[PDB]
């Protein structure tokens, strides 16, 4: 038993990781058979960065411009061209270590690994959720951007996040490894903002339900309620309305637990409503919605990956 | 910025994680170099856990009762014995992945790294503390033992966990990987129970120095109190006293801030007293005390690891 936040191991992603350096600017780059993929903000320098042209300035840009570096060794760049916000660099080597992979586009709501990363060396993993705002609260320093984000399914690596920028709440934004962002932001500096936020109900109703196969049991009560009279109440504390696909993904947990889901509800609501009274929920004093119903099954059952 | 439960990078212990079965039980092994530590009930059956003797029932084992698997290759054991409550194989091949490593045992209020693992298939990591009892509160299913806890220094990893059971409230012993337990804890089925924790002082102040890093600053105040004062209080919400040895550690983050040491205990003593009233710090309705002075240095700075 037990409960934690928990991701993905990142052996497979680490030996991909490269540090791309151009003029004055080193981030991290991605090296899948022999292509680097990076943010194409690298060719900027720090005027560049007010309002650029990148099709202009990647003209301007030679093979040997680009600098990559895979551990103490360098990768000659051969050819380079822009996808949407990434570059993707051309290499004379393909990299041994390439996992099988995917580039998928993840839907707020679910989660994902972040490998943090500095100079092309890996630092620290950890896990995320996309915000229904299409941020995400990660942990990132000058020098991140190029970490990505991944999920691991069996042998199979689904990459979905390069890191690009942080916003001034302090919460970050970047893009899908096709170099598109996730939500209304551009890769320049101008006055952009997250804009509002809402609490994912049907994570956090996978995470009670975590909570009473792991022993807590105190929210629970004998009421139920309607789906309909469930989403009035979220509709009242910012919280996403549930539908009848969340009732069905939450069947299993359910059935573990023997809890049906609109049951789960009017504890949630409840817990809404009056607050915790002081008790916590897995080491938690708020209710938590950064983990799926399948993040709560593999961990609450014992899934691993080869 | 950005504040995060993170882990190391778990590759480097991917590649040692290996299968070992005998007879009816299979758990991890650790391999490195010719030998396989795993933990010694391996041995036991479901009625020699009761309580057994495992010198006798070792010498009744061959080399080939233990079946040792890395990946889907078989490695032949040529040596087994005895070391506290691990048991080392010796195997014919050398892991080429054997990364630089030190055994090192931790300290109650240390961070290590977890790799969750089954049939030698690593699932997930996660980070943990050692809790002031001994215990971490860890997530752990059948088939968990012999995982590991770890910490890495630029390319060194420092092994310090063996997993090897849960105790009734949910939460996890095992041994360093000497074998030698840490607390009162014996692998064996008894009544066993962690006995009573403290919370980790000095990692509560770090981590509010964190907060202030990142923006948080409402508990904030213009008192200050003595350490002695400070330690009264301490005692009273079973926290751990404040030393002047914690008070030097925290200097770095006091310097970076600008908040003396005995200022963020004075903000301390009134969050103890007064409680929260319904304001979060970094996303916490808690005081959270699983991350140290280093772990907040480190991801409040950015240090990597090659
Ligand atoms: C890329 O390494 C960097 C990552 C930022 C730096 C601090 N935390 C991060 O996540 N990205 C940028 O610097 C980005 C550049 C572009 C606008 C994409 C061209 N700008 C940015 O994130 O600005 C906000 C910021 C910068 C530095 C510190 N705090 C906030
Ligand atoms: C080893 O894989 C296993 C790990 C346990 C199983 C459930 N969570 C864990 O951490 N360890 C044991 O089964 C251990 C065996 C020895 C007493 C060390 C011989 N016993 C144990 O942990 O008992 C408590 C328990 C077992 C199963 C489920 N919940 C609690």
């Amino acid at each position: 038993s037990g409960f934690r936040k928990m991701a993905f191991p990142s052996g497979k992603v680490e030996g991909c990781m490269v540090q791309v350096t151009c003029g004055t600017t080193t981030l991290n780059g991605l090296w899948l058979d022999d292509v680097v993929y990076c943010p194409r903000h690298v060719i900027c320098t720090s005027e560049d960065m007010l309002n650029p042209n990148y099709e202009d300035l990647l003209i301007r840009k030679s093979n040997h411009n680009f600098l990559v570096q895979a551990g103490n060794v360098q990768l000659r760049v051969i050819g380079h061209s822009m996808q949407n916000c990434v570059l993707k660099l051309k290499v004379d080597t393909a990299n041994p270590k390439t996992p099988k992979y995917k580039f998928v586009r993840i839907q707020p709501g679910q989660t994902f690994s972040v490998l943090a990363c500095y100079n092309g060396s890996p630092s620290g993993v950890y896990q995320c959720a996309m915000r229904p705002n299409f941020t995400i609260k990660g942990s990132f320093l000058n020098g991140s951007c190029g970490s990505v984000g991944f999920n691991i399914d069996y042998d199979c690596v689904s990459f979905c996040y390069m890191h690009h920028m942080e916003l001034p709440t302090g919460v970050h934004a970047g893009t899908d490894l096709e170099g598109n962002f996730y939500g209304p932001f551009v890769d320049r500096q101008t006055a952009q903002a997250a804009g509002t936020d809402t609490t994912i109900t049907v994570n956090v109703l996978a995470w009670l339900y975590a909570a009473v196969i792991n022993g807590d049991r105190w929210f629970l009560n004998r009421f139920t309620t309607t789906l309909n009279d469930f989403n009035l109440v979220a509709m009242k504390y910012n919280y996403e309305p549930l539908t009848q696909d969340h009732v069905d993904i939450l069947g299993p947990l359910s059935a573990q637990t023997g809890i049906a889901v609109l049951d789960m509800c009017a504890s949630l609501k409840e817990l809404l409503q009056n607050g915790m009274n002081g008790r916590t929920i897995l080491g938690s004093a708020l209710l938590e919605d950064e983990f799926t119903p399948f993040d709560v099954v593999r961990q609450c059952s014992g899934v691993t990956f080869q």
